[PDB]
RNA sequence: UGAAGAGUUUGAUCAUGGCUCAGAUUGAACGCUGGCGGCAGGCCUAACACAUGCAAGUCGAACGGUAACAGGAAGAAG
């Protein structure tokens, strides 16, 4: 299946001294469509090459994250520095819901189910790997199955 | 009876930090403009002040009476 997704496009115009800068800087999503996750970051000269920088690495980048059911049942947060976020379960029929960072790595894991905030620094290369560091922090029944006991 | 986002510090970027916008309520008020109806609201101001009128009356099954209308009677007459 695919589920790959674009996070965000940012034209580079500033002037060095090499010149005036003519660049996009890509962000993207990938994981492996059975339990994980990943992200990856590119510029280049042309978008689509932009998109393939960071794809390719977004393609190697990997996390697992224990996903019950394709669906959130605990209440969780995230971190990276100035960024945070936070995810809890919605109701029947309801979901994301929050930023378009939030809304791609969710896609990424088969999740709807989740409302979703961000607090404190906005910046998207931060709560992306915010939004992985509170999938870190995900939690499954069937893994403390295996705990309870003994 | 349930959960955000976006504009914005620069030659860049990332923190830290304040500013901003889509929304809404109202005895509102102003201007352009205004087809029907129902329901609601309509002197918050000068606790400053009024000409005029209305707004709180009524019972004769408590009653001395009779200003009137019916009915009888009397009578001035007609």
């Amino acid at each position: 299946e695919l589920q790959e997704k674009l996070i965000a496009v940012n034209r580079v115009s500033k002037t060095v001294k090499g010149g005036r800068i003519f660049s996009f800087t890509a962000l993207t999503v990938v994981g492996d469509g059975n339990g994980r996750v990943g992200f990856g970051y590119g510029k280049a000269r042309e978008v689509p090459a932009a998109i393939q920088k960071a794809m390719e690495k977004a393609r190697r980048n990997m996390i697992n994250v224990a996903l019950n059911n394709g669906t959130l049942q605990h209440p969780v947060k995230g971190v990276h520095t100035g960024s945070r976020v936070f995810m809890q379960p919605a109701s029947e029929g309801t979901g994301i819901i929050a930023g378009g960072a939030m809304r791609a790595v969710l896609e990424v894991a088969g999740v709807h189910n989740v409302l979703a905030k961000a607090y404190g620094s906005t910046n998207p290369i931060n709560v992306v790997r915010a939004t992985i560091d509170g999938l870190e922090n995900m939690n499954s029944p069937e893994m403390v199955a295996a705990k309870r006991g003994k």
